[PDB]
C-alpha cells in the first residue's frame, strides 16, 4: 500500500478557531460604531453620494504593535483635523505577498524569527484591531486568503484584494461576502479588466469554502458586494494621471459599473521609490483641482521613519516597502486636503 | 452595538470533514499504487529523464459521473495502446473559473439546479476520483482552493493551478504542498513569468491556512514541490508554435527551473474554437518531428460528444467549454502518439 495523502507536509496543525480569539476580544459598542459608520462613509465615496477623499495610509506592513499604536496616535489628529476633506483609515496590512523567501508577515509569523506562531499572530493582530478602533482610528487590511477574514474582518472598515489575487475566482467570491467596502487592484502589469470584472462578479451572490467561526469546514454563501472599486497602482506604465483616470472612468462605466476609483501612490505608480508619492500626490492634487471628478481615494505608504530596512533595527521604520516618514505625511495630506477642499466647494 | 459581522453573508454551514468521505472511501491498494506510480511517471517527464507526453485529456468539466466513467473506459484503452509514447491521464476538472453568472461545478452543485448540494458533490468527486483510478485510469485537477484537497488530492496525479490564480501567493503555497506534480498556466493576457516564477516559488517550504483531515482550522507547512512546471495556454494570441515554445524554454533556463513545458490545445490557444484544437495538436506534431525537446505534456478538452450546450440535455456533451467529440479524439492521440514515436527513436 503505497503512500499518497500527505507526502509534501511537514505538518498541519489545527489552530484556535476564531470564536476563542471573540470571546477574549469581542467587539466593543464603540469599535463597533466606528466601524458600521466607516463602512456607510466609504460606500457614499464609491458611489458617488459624497465627495470627501478616502485615504488608506500607514506601514507597508505591521511588524510591531507598538509602533502601529504610535503612528496611530498621530494620524487620528490629522484625521480628526481633516474630516470635513478626507476620510483618513489606516493601513493595517499584516503581511507583503512576494515571490522571494522572506518574512511572512505578523499573523504567520510574529515573533520575526521564523518560529510561526500562528495562533500568537491571529490574537496580536486582532488585538491590535480592536486598540485601533477603540482610540478612534478605523482600519482597513488586505484579505490574503478565506480563512483569516473569519478571526478579524469584523474589526475592518475597508478591504483589499491585491493586485496578484484580483482575477482569482475564489478571492472574488470571498469579496462578494466581506462586510466592507472593497477595492480590486489592477494587475501587476497595469491588466484593468481584471480589476473591473471583479467588481461585476463581487457584486453577486457566490459559495466559497471556509471555516465557520467554532472554526469546522464550511461554505459560505453570500449576498454579494455593492461597495466594490478599482485601485489604479501602476504597471509597466503608471496610471495615476488624469488621462489614464479617464480611460479607467470610460471602461468603468461600460461594463456598468462604479466609476469612482482610487489610487494607489505607492507600488508601481511610484516605481518603489517612496520619494514619488508625494509627485503621485502632487499630481492627483491638480487633478482635483481642475475636476478630478471620477478619484473617490488614495493610497499612500507611511511610517514614523521614512525609507526601509532588512532588519527590524530601527523603531517604526518599515521591513517589507520603502514608506514616507511622518514630516512627509503631514505635508502629502495638508496638500490633499486644501485640493479636495476645493474640489468639494464647486 | 452595531453589527459588523456576516453583513454580506447569506449563511456559513458546516461541511463534513474530509475524513468522512475518507471513511467511506478510503484510497484502495491499486489505486494507491497507481496514483504513486503515475505521480513519478510525471515527475520523470518534467525533468526530461523520460521522453513520453503527459496527455491531460477530457472534458471542460464533469457534469455526470456516468458519462466520465464511459469515456474513461473508451479512453483506457488508448492510454494502454500508446503507453509507449505517451502517458494519458484523464482530466477531471469540477469546476470552470469564470466572471459572468453560470454553473458552479459538480462538487458545488452536484444536482445542477441552484441547490449546491455540496456534502454530495464532495462525495461524489472522490467516489468518481476512486471509481477511475481503481478501473486504471488516472485523474488530473484544478485545485481552485486550499480546502478542496483535503477531501480528494490523494487520488490525483497532476494538478493544475490556472491562469487566474498561478499569481496568487496563496495558490502558490498550496502549490508547494501538494502531493502530486503540478503545472502552473501562463496568464490570462499571455504572461509568462507568473508561471515561471510560481514554478520558483512552489519549490520551497511554505505556510497557509486550510483545514484538518478532521475538518478543523489549521495551518499546513509545506515541503516544496519539485515538479511543476508550466503550460502554455494563449493569450491576446496563441503561443502554442516553435518561436513561442522556444522563448519560453529560454526564459525557463534563465530562471534555473525546468525547461520542459506543456502545450493547452485549447481555451486561447484554439482561440476558444473547439475545432481548432487538431490544428494546434497538428502543430505540435510537427514539432515533435524536428525537435521539440522542450515539450513533455499537452492539454486537450474532449468528451463522448462534441461541442458544447447551455442545459445538460445531450449525455456525454459538456456545458462549459465546447470539446472534441470521441471520433476526433481517436484521431488526435493517433497523430500525437505517431510523432512522438518518432521523437523517441531519434
Ligand atoms: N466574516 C466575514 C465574511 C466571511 C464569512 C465567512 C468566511 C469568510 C469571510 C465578514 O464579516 O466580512
Ligand atoms: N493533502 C494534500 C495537501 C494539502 C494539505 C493540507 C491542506 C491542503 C492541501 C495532498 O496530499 O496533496
Ligand atoms: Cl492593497
Ligand atoms: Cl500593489
Ligand atoms: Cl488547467
Ligand atoms: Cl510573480
Ligand atoms: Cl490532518
Ligand atoms: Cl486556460
Ligand atoms: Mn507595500
Ligand atoms: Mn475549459
Amino acid at each position: 500500500h503505497y503512500p499518497t495523502d500527505d507526502i509534501k507536509i511537514k505538518e498541519v496543525k489545527e489552530l484556535l478557531p476564531p470564536i476563542a480569539h471573540l470571546y477574549e476580544l469581542p467587539i466593543s459598542k464603540e469599535a463597533s460604531g466606528l466601524v458600521h459608520r466607516t463602512r456607510q462613509e466609504i460606500s457614499d465615496l464609491v458611489h458617488g453620494r459624497d465627495k470627501r477623499l478616502l485615504v488608506i495610509i500607514g506601514p507597508c506592513s505591521i511588524h510591531d504593535p507598538k509602533a502601529a499604536l504610535e503612528y496611530a496616535e498621530r494620524l487620528l489628529k490629522l484625521r480628526k483635523q481633516y474630516e470635513n476633506e478626507l476620510l483618513i483609515v489606516m493601513r493595517v496590512y499584516f503581511e507583503k505577498p512576494r515571490t522571494t523567501v522572506g518574512w511572512k508577515g505578523l499573523i504567520n509569523d510574529p515573533h520575526l524569527d521564523g518560529t510561526f506562531d500562528i495562533n500568537f499572530g491571529l490574537r496580536q493582530a486582532r488585538s491590535l484591531l480592536l486598540s485601533l478602533n477603540n482610540m478612534g482610528m478605523p482600519a482597513s487590511t488586505e484579505f490574503l486568503d478565506m480563512i483569516t477574514p473569519q478571526y478579524y474582518a469584523d474589526l475592518i472598515s475597508w478591504g483589499a484584494i491585491g493586485a496578484r489575487t484580483t482575477e482569482s475566482q475564489v478571492h472574488r467570491e470571498l469579496a462578494s461576502g466581506l462586510s466592507c467596502p472593497v477595492g480590486f487592484k489592477n494587475g501587476t502589469d497595469g491588466n484593468l479588466k481584471i480589476a473591473i470584472d471583479a467588481i461585476g462578479a463581487a457584486s453577486h451572490s457566490h459559495h466559497f469554502l471556509s471555516v465557520t467561526k467554532a472554526g469546522h469546514s464550511a461554505i459560505a454563501h453570500t449576498g454579494g458586494n455593492p461597495d466594490c472599486h478599482v485601485i489604479l497602482r501602476g504597471g509597466k506604465e503608471p496610471n495615476y494621471d488624469a488621462e489614464h483616470v479617464s480611460e479607467a472612468a470610460e471602461q468603468l462605466r461600460a461594463a456598468g459599473v462604479t466609476d469612482k476609483l482610487m489610487i494607489d501612490c505607492s507600488h508601481a505608480n511610484s516605481r518603489k521609490d517612496y520619494t514619488r508619492q508625494m509627485e503621485v500626490a502632487q499630481d492627483i492634487a491638480a487633478q482635483l483641482e481642475q475636476d478630478g471628478g471620477n478619484i473617490m481615494g488614495v493610497m499612500v505608504e507611511s511610517h514614523l521613519v521614512e525609507g526601509r530596512q532588512d532588519k527590524p533595527e530601527v523603531y517604526g521604520k518599515s521591513i517589507t516597502d520603502a514608506c514616507i516618514g511622518w514630516g512627509a505625511t503631514e505635508e502629502l495630506l495638508a496638500l490633499l486636503a486644501g485640493a479636495n477642499k476645493k474640489r468639494m466647494a464647486r
